[PDB]
């Protein structure tokens, strides 16, 4: 606990870790604070799904997700309980109870929006989908030069993909994956392209995928250390970062005010460079607590002096979901190359195929797995191996289908009736819509109500914009219904539905990027530097100013890489002493 | 990783950690293996509830519990889903699907029984209640000398309480605690004693309790290290211990067969002393997989050669539960000492009390809290401060009320309608019955079906015995209904109910202790040494042979401490070269 | 708005209503027992196409009402059971029970 | 309610739902025996369960 660093980073999620990786590597003396604690094992900030227990029982992982997510704004509860005993203490009003937010209009919320406070942030639990944005979803980095803009994005995305270990081959020999992939490819031939969802993941064995995280980007070990004797990094968990201190001119940050949650002590930390990577909600909260924007209910009669676009133009994706149960036709197709003789459980039962036969609909690797499963498990009625990995299919956002898609499996809490259905049959469908940025859609903070860390209580004023956003969301629902029917019918209890607003956790635009503060209604420039401030940078999805359907983290990381490039050219590391 | 140690311990739960603490401390070269992995932060095997985020949001902790608990035996699912699309594939039978156990009679199960595979075992999520057993619940350690038996238990319990940091003071200044404690004390004046639940925990601040765990017993750091330079200890996570190898004479164990789940390598580990502390279920599995007892469906026409009582006489407690919403009478009594002038929210609202006065019903510390709450939070209709800790009350098992009681709060997933009720009002009631050991109540292992780690699948054959156990269980339900009514009426949605059998996770008797193998129908003696074997010891609740209602961990720990005494008297540590 | 789309089901010999020779119903009559599945082929394909059609057509009017999402109803809840004593021209050739005057 | 009150299910298969939270004192089945008007002839997977 020096009090002076070259760079201080608030937040140890994947974005904070991008800044760490770049700046620690470039020889800056870096400190990183997180309000949360170390709890991913020996690999700090690593993916919680990479334990043998969760690789064996993936659905239990829903619990890890739920256990770390804390709802951002919960309106006052007006449910009537009228079967209490007459002796029990009973309210005469729906008073402010149980951490509810009386500022929150229940009908203009993102009720699903939640935050994670743990070392590694949400990347300890995320699904690892890292697609690039096409031009239509993507903010500009170069004006009046589409080719230059493309090249820059390519360069940035490629590095970000390297940091995350993004690939598209980790499920290449899954039967379920290829069954779905091939069918959809055929069904949409000449109309849409399908591929594996790009995933931040490395396959380690047929039954183990090492999912990427913040740890993948930067290992979060203090430095100097044996492997990095000339680097300087300290991570300080359980430290609430409360305020960045503005100079009177509003041109520089002079310190970061922190609160050690274990000792209870408050301190001021000095750095040359201050980077806020606390998430799209908490970066906004930290800035508002530091005198940027406006505390309290927005009043257009009284616009704020600093960053008037902060907390406006917020975007969150519409999400539709269902599950399907694989069609009989597709299941039968799995064993199309098999010659089946005799009868199961008997000496006479024979399942064979001819490797390499040109009439085969499937490759040998597929037929071998099918044949062995069927020969070794004659009591089982399905041709899919027990350990066959899940599907990981997408058709990426295009103008004619302006939503992201994931046709896959992830952790899910199946009801007991749904557990009646063999897991091999089940596919999850998640289509993600883009949301137009609108000034009226706001994240603001109470001047009266405080959250669990005694900070101004976040409050949403949000509706999905009329027009394109709403039309496309409904069009997306329909496209899901149509596309999913090609694979199988809906699983009862997982019927097509919109998910609770914000449950997606793809919130953007809360501290949005643009070329010109006024003209582009924005808060940071393309170096992620806060307008007017020499030494204050914001990283994360809050930077993204566009309507996007694809998962935003890779894009946010790309912007952070670019930000680091500016930092490297404008600030000098202290000499290593 | 040598393959020769003085002592090898299977399992890193609190009972394995008792053996580690004692034997590492006595100078033995110790290896400990756990099939699970490190996932409590930098403190290896520590309580997962000891993060600032879970102390702020206790109810989220139910997710941690759920995430780690894996059902022991799930019967084949026969739920009819008859609203699938006609195109979806369906089986014609309720086939073995989804890890279900076809051996399992769904009507003679402990369906709620589950196991945890993580470093620190279940002690990374337990409730920390550590009562002693009275004589009626307690196995004898001394024959025909009640006062000597008492003395021995007292010595061992006192040490166990020290290892766990058990205390009865961590909630002493909770308003809610004292409200409930005082009321029940008065209601049962001269009939029952109430006190704080003895809890393995240390309060660190008014809003933080450091709950104990395996880490508390033994920090699980490899030794030698700077703080323990003469000690020798290695922990090897993600290692499945599969079997112990018996000599032909069945007088000694010769090695421990392990499978490293990360590398995939298998080793035979040699030690002088083999200690199995894998839990009541997995100790049993390991022993059966090693040729103790009998594999397969019990057949009494072919009793097994070794440990014929292994996996018989199993006990699990009956558990009844409800929640209550505090009576109006009790809530009003909180503010009994207050003089209230004016209307709240208005100008000259005043709430006052006289410090140290004799007609005061409450202590100054209480009235000061109440006053400051009522005054600083005039919008709130309750007199209980917002950060008041929860109740932690018990009346311990006695012959006239032969159940354990906990009248308290722990993590709970409230429905949205239940979240309508102010949490300060709610109290959980859990009463725990004792179950008679009966030979017919069995844990056995399939000779064909295997579990997720390719080990013989555990199967229960369990019913609560008729007679005393069942009568007491029903009497206990009535008692809860009677007693809870003194505090408030039932909370809707948490009405009085029996919990699913085994959800309690207090299974005992699977490898039970006694003086004489045949006469006492048992597997280990009072040193926890397996009959016939010089150098094999079992630790845990599986040792407890009695019908007990109180939480068993402290009792198992006490047994382990006695076991370690035997080891120190019979095995010499290797010289530390 | 409620949306109910009804498919047609191919008549198949294997789909039967039969009556127990042991179990009786509430009026002491032979207990009815079904042996029924929706036929593979046209019936099943059309059923799924029908679901999709409902999804597509309904979206023109509004989104789904939560709790009344697109679903197949329990088989027979419709109560449009047919063919148990079916009509045709020739008893044998048309596998039937009554002629076109509904005469047995 | 009128519709439900009049409709009587044609064939209800034997119920195999497990209730394992009965009190230990309550009488409990060792099998899923023919109970409550159910039809043991009926394959639950080849029914028109909604027929009434
Ligand atoms: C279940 C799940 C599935 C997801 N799936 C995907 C996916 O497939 N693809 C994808 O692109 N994204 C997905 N996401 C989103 C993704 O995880 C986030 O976009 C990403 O983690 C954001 O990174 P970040 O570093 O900006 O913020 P975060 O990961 O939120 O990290 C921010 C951090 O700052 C901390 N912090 C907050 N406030 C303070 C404060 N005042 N002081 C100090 N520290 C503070 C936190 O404790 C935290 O660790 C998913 C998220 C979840 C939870
Ligand atoms: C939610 C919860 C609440 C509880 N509340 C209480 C309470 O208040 N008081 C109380 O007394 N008890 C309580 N318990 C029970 C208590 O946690 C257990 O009694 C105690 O942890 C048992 O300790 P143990 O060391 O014998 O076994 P465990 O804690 O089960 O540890 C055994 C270990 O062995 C490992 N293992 C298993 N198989 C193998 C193998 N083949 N090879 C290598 N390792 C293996 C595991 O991975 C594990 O870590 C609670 C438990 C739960 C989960």
């Amino acid at each position: 606990m020096d009090i002076k660093y070259d760079v201080v980073i608030v937040g140890s999620g994947p974005i904070g870790c991008t800044y760490a990786r770049e700046l620690v590597g470039a020889g800056y003396k870096v400190a990183m604070f997180d309000i949360g604690e170390i709890d991913s094992g020996l690999k700090i900030g690593a993916h919680k799904k990479n334990t043998v227990e969760y690789q064996k029982n993936i659905d239990k992982f829903v619990n890890v997700i739920q256990g770390q997510l804390m709802s951002v704004s919960v309106p006052v509860n007006t449910l009537v309980v009228d079967t209490l005993s007459p002796t029990s203490w009973q309210a005469s009003t729906f008073f402010v109870r149980n951490g509810s937010n009386p500022e929150q209009d229940p009908l203009r919320n993102l009720s699903g929006q939640a935050v994670t406070r743990v070392v590694g942030g949400m990347s300890t639990a995320w699904t690892c989908a890292t697609p690039r944005f096409d031009r239509e979803q993507r903010p500009l980095l170069v004006k009046d030069d589409a080719d230059a803009d493309d090249a820059e994005w390519d360069r940035l995305y490629t590095k970000a993909e390297s940091y995350f270990q993004t690939g598209t081959d980790q499920f290449k020999e899954s039967i379920r994956h290829n069954l779905v992939l091939n069918k959809l490819t055929e069904e949409y031939k000449g109309q849409r392209d399908f591929q594996q969802i790009p995933l931040a993941a490395t396959r380690r064995s047929p039954t183990f995928v090492e999912w990427s995280s913040a740890n993948t980007v930067f290992d979060l070990q203090n430095r100097p250390n044996t492997d990095a004797p000339e680097e300087r990094f300290n991570l300080f968990p359980a430290v609430a970062c409360e305020r960045v201190v503005r100079n009177a001119l509003n041109s520089e940050i002079e310190s970061l005010h922190i609160h050690d949650l274990i000792s209870g002590d408050r301190f001021e930390i000095k750095a040359d460079v201050y980077v806020l990577t606390a998430g799209a909600v908490h970066n906004t909260q930290l800035l508002v607590n530091s005198g940027f924007g406006q505390l309290g209910r927005p009043n257009p009669a009284n616009p704020p002096e600093l960053l008037p676009s902060l907390g406006s133009y917020i975007t969150e994706q519409s999400l539709v979901f269902c599950q399907t149960v694989m069609s009989t036709e597709l299941i039968d197709s799995v064993k199309s190359d098999m010659t089946i003789r005799g009868t199961p459980g008997e000496l006479t039962y024979s399942v064979t195929y001819t490797p390499g036969a040109s009439t085969n609909k499937h490759p040998d690797w597929w037929n071998e797995k099918v044949k062995n499963h069927m020969m070794q498990h004659q009591e089982d009625p399905l041709p899919i191996p027990f350990e066959d990995p899940e599907p990981q299919v997408t058709t990426l956002f295009q103008p004619s289908h302006p939503w992201h898609t994931q046709i896959h499996r992830d952790a899910f809490s199946y009801g007991a009736v749904q557990q009646s259905i063999d897991s091999r049959l089940i596919v999850d469908w998640r289509f993600f819509g883009r949301t137009e940025p609108k000034e009226e859609n706001k994240l603001w903070f109470s001047d009266k109500i405080t959250d669990a860390y005694n900070m101004p209580q976040p409050t949403f004023d949000f509706r999905f914009p009329a027009g394109r956003t709403s039309k496309e969301a409904e069009d997306m629902m329909t496209d899901m219904c149509v596309m999913s029917a090609k694979i199988g019918g809906f699983l009862p209890g997982s019927l097509p539905q919109f998910m609770e607003p914000g449950l997606v956790l793809h919130l953007g635009g809360t501290h949005r990027m643009g070329f010109d503060e006024k003209e582009d209604n924005c808060c940071v420039n393309t170096d992620s530097r806060v307008f007017g401030f020499k030494n204050l940078f914001l990283g994360g999805c809050g930077n993204i100013p566009t309507a996007y359907g694809a998962n935003p983290t890779l894009t946010a990381m790309s912007l952070a890489i670019k930000s680091c490039e500016y930092i490297k050219q404008n600030f000098t590391p202290s000499p290593f002493t």
